[PDB]
C-alpha cells in the first residue's frame, strides 16, 4: 500500500558575522513538536495526557484536533529543547512527532537588530541585511522520496533525490566592538537629554565601510512579541531630516574652488540678519561684523554662507552637495532605504539659494551625511559605500578637488579647536575636525546634530549624531551632539589602534 512522494529538506541558513568574525546572526536548533491530525484521530484516549503535557485544556485541545481533522500537518509547540520534546514522545502517542529545526538566534540583541534585520518563522529574511542578502543566506533547500500511507504516514524513507545547499556566511561592514560604543552612547544621550530618538554611523573614510549604524528606540529581534513598527526602524537610513548647518562645509568648498574665496576673506555680516524681500535669513550670534570664512563657520553665521552664495551661484553648490552624494540614492539596497530630496530649480533666486547653502529645506539620511563627511575626510574622494567587509577597496570618485578637501578639513578642525568653537567635540589624545547643526522642525521642536572626522592629521573615520527631539535646556548640537562624538570618536580610535596625533610642539611642551 501507499503513495509516492517527494518531501523537502530544508537548508541551513548562513552565518552573519561582523567584520571580525563575530556572530550576529546565528541558525540553531529548536526541538519542535508536530502532529498528523489524521492520525491523532485514532487515538483519542491518548488525547487528555497529550494535552496536559503539552499545557492545553482538554476540551480545547480536542476541538483543535477536531477542526483539523482532514489536514495531515499542524504544529503541536515549537522552539523547545531535546529534553522537553522528548517527555511527550515518552507518551507515544500515534500521529505524534518531534523534529529538530534551525532559527534565528541574535547574540547582540538590541545592538545590532537594525542593522540586521530578522527572519520569520520559516527563517525567510523579512527585514534588514536578513532580507537584503536573503537569496546570499538562504541556501536552496533539497527533496526526499518517501512511500505515505493513506493518513499521510512516511512509511519508508526511499532516498535522497536532491541534497540540500546551505546558505552562505555574510561578513558584515560592522564592527561589533564599535558598535555596542556607539550603542551605548547613544543610548546615555538619550536619556541625559530626554530626547525621542536618535542615530548614530561611523564610516571608515579609507574603505567605504559602516563600521556602526545605531539607533534609538531599538528592538530585542529575539523577542518580537508586540513589538512597537517605531522601534524597528533604521532611522540611519529610511528617516531623512534637513541636515542644516552641517552642509556649510560643502558651500563652503563650492566656494573655495570657485576661484573667488580664500579662508582669510572677510564677510561683513552685521547686524545678524538679511533681508531678502519678505524672508530675513537671521543669525543665532548677531555681536559681528567682519567674519572670515572660518569664523562663519564657527559662529555658524547663516548671513555670512548666504552673502557667499549670492556670490558664487548656487548652481555651484548643488553641485558639490549633489557629487558628495546629499539627496542621492546610496545605491546600497537596504530595505526602505531613502532617497532623500537636494530641491532643484531652473534658477535660483535669492531666497532658494540661502537656504540651500544652510541646508534649510533639504532631506538627507544619516548615511548620506557620513558618506559625505567621509568623502571630504578623504582628500574629496568618496569611496563606495558598503554594508559588507571590504577586503578589495573598489576605486573612488573624486568627488571635491585635494587641495579644496584639505582647505575644509583645516578649516573643521578649527570649528572644533579654535577659541569660541565647539569644544565638546575635540577628542582627547587626537586632532578632531567637524560641524554642529541644530534644526528647528516644524512649543519649538529640534534636531540636535555633529558630524565630523578623526583624526585631523590622517583622517581615518567619520561620524555622525543625530539626537530627535532633545526636551531639557539644551538643544543646539554643539551641546547635545558634540560630546557624544568625541567620546565614541575617542572610543573608536582607540579600539582601532589609531596612533594619537595631538602632541605638543617644540615650544608647547
Ligand atoms: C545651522 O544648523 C544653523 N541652524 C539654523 O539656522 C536652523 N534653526 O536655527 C534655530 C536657532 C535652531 C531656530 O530655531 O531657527 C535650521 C536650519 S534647517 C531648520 N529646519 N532649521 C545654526 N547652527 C548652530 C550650531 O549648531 O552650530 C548654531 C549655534 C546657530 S543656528
Amino acid at each position: 500500500g501507499g503513495s509516492v512522494r517527494h518531501i523537502a529538506i530544508p537548508a541551513h541558513r548562513g552565518l552573519i558575522t561582523d567584520r571580525n568574525g563575530e556572530p550576529l546572526a546565528v541558525s540553531t536548533p529548536v526541538t519542535t513538536l508536530w502532529a498528523n491530525p489524521k492520525e491523532l484521530m485514532t487515538a483519542k484516549e491518548r488525547w487528555p495526557q497529550l494535552a496536559a503535557a503539552l499545557g492545553q485544556d482538554t476540551k480545547l485541545f480536542a476541538d483543535r484536533i477536531e477542526q483539523n481533522a482532514e489536514r495531515e500537518f499542524i504544529y503541536l509547540v515549537r522552539g523547545l529543547t531535546p529534553e522537553q520534546g522528548e517527555g511527550v514522545i515518552a507518551l507515544k502517542v500515534p500521529g505524534v512527532y518531534s523534529i529538530e529545526e534551525f532559527r534565528r538566534f541574535y547574540p547582540a540583541g538590541e545592538v545590532v537588530a537594525h542593522a540586521v534585520g530578522f527572519t520569520d518563522v520559516d527563517d525567510r529574511g523579512r527585514e534588514g541585511i536578513e532580507l537584503a542578502f536573503d537569496e546570499w543566506l538562504a541556501g536552496v533547500p533539497g527533496k526526499r522520496q518517501v512511500l505515505k500511507d493513506r493518513r499521510g504516514r512516511v512509511i519508508k524513507d526511499v532516498q535522497v533525490t536532491k541534497n540540500a545547499k546551505p546558505g552562505k556566511t555574510l561578513a558584515l561592514s560592522i564592527d561589533l566592538r564599535l558598535q555596542y560604543l556607539a550603542h551605548r552612547e547613544l543610548r546615555n544621550a538619550l536619556l541625559e537629554n530626554g530626547a525621542k530618538a536618535g542615530s548614530l554611523v561611523i564610516m571608515d573614510v579609507k574603505t567605504g565601510e559602516i563600521l556602526a549604524m545605531t539607533n534609538q528606540p531599538t528592538y530585542n529581534p529575539n523577542n518580537r512579541r508586540n513589538l512597537q513598527p517605531a522601534a524597528m526602524r533604521n532611522r540611519a537610513m529610511i528617516d531623512v531630516f534637513e541636515p542644516g548647518s552641517t552642509v556649510k562645509p560643502f558651500s563652503m568648498s563650492a566656494a573655495l574652488a570657485s576661484g573667488r574665496w580664500k579662508p582669510s576673506d572677510i564677510v561683513d555680516v552685521y547686524p545678524g540678519t538679511l533681508q531678502i524681500g519678505r524672508y530675513t535669513i537671521r543669525d543665532v550670534s548677531r555681536n559681528s561684523r567682519q567674519l572670515d570664512l572660518t569664523g562663519i563657520l564657527i559662529k555658524s553665521s547663516n548671513v555670512g554662507i548666504s552673502k557667499i552664495a549670492f556670490d558664487i551661484g548656487a548652481e555651484s553648490i548643488y553641485s558639490v552637495m549633489q557629487q558628495v552624494g546629499l539627496g542621492q540614492d546610496t545605491g546600497l539596497g537596504f530595505p526602505g532605504e531613502r532617497v532623500g530630496n537636494l530641491p532643484n530649480h531652473r534658477k535660483w533666486p535669492k531666497a532658494e539659494t540661502a537656504t540651500l547653502a544652510y541646508g534649510y529645506g533639504l532631506s538627507v539620511t544619516a548615511i548620506q551625511l557620513a558618506h559625505a563627511y567621509a568623502a571630504l575626510a578623504n582628500d574629496g574622494k568618496s569611496v563606495p559605500l558598503s554594508m559588507t567587509r571590504v577586503d578589495r577597496v573598489p576605486d573612488g570618485v573624486q568627488v571635491i578637488s585635494p587641495e579644496v578637501a584639505s582647505t575644509v578639513q583645516g578649516m573643521l578642525q578649527q570649528v572644533v579647536e579654535a577659541q569660541g568653537g565647539v569644544f565638546r567635540a575635540q577628542v582627547p589624545g587626537y586632532h578632531a575636525a567637524g560641524k554642529s547643526g541644530t534644526a528647528r522642525k516644524v512649543e519649538n521642536a529640534y534636531r540636535s546634530l555633529f558630524a565630523g572626522f578623526a583624526p585631523a592629521t590622517d583622517p581615518r573615520i567619520a561620524m555622525v549624531v543625530v539626537i530627535d527631539e532633545p526636551s531639557k535646556a539644551g538643544y543646539f548640537g554643539g551641546l547635545v551632539s558634540a560630546p557624544v562624538f568625541s567620546k565614541v570618536m575617542a572610543g573608536a580610535l582607540r579600539l582601532m589602534n589609531v596612533p594619537p596625533d595631538n602632541l605638543p610642539t617644540e615650544f608647547e611642551a
